[PDB]
């Protein structure tokens, strides 16, 4: 689980969105696995603007920070989920990290800021569904 929490939006991934952010919805999409709703406090987070490809990532299952060079964003095949059918994820980075059930969710992040959030994942993967192109995020 986890989120991005910047100006008054929250942006987590699709498959793990709540009822109240479906009720208070600002846009979503299913390719990227991506959902941001509104929120009535102000968030700390500032999203990142740049063309990083390292960067450090939260893994909750270890509860560490691992260093990482991540691919830069992709139509990447995603096999057959309990979430989703295989189909291919848009705007996605994979990275040698660890990763298991439980995880999406985690910061990705340089020093510019937020890059995005854990999404993918597995026999070694970690892949995370970028947010820099969703320029809108930096106001209203
Ligand atoms: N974005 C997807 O299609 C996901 C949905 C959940 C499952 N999934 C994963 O790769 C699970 C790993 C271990 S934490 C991420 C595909
Ligand atoms: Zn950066």
């Amino acid at each position: 689980s986890g989120a991005i929490y910047v100006g008054n939006y929250r942006v987590v991934n699709r498959h793990l969105a709540t009822h109240n952010d479906w009720a208070n919805l600002v846009w979503e999409d299913s390719s990227r696995d991506l959902l941001v709703s509104s929120t009535t406090a102000q968030g700390c987070d500032t999203i990142a603007r740049c063309d990083c490809q390292t960067g450090v990532y939260y893994c909750s299952s270890r509860r560490k920070h691992y260093p990482v060079s991540f691919s830069k964003p992709s139509l990447i095949f995603v096999e057959a989920s309990e979430y989703y059918p295989a189909r291919y994820q848009s705007h996605l980075m994979l990275a040698v990290g660890h990763s298991e059930p439980g995880d999406c969710g985690g910061i990705l992040r340089c020093q510019h800021g937020v890059v995005g959030i854990v999404s993918t994942g597995g026999n070694g993967l970690v892949g995370f569904a970028d947010v820099r192109d969703l320029l809108w995020l930096d106001e209203e």
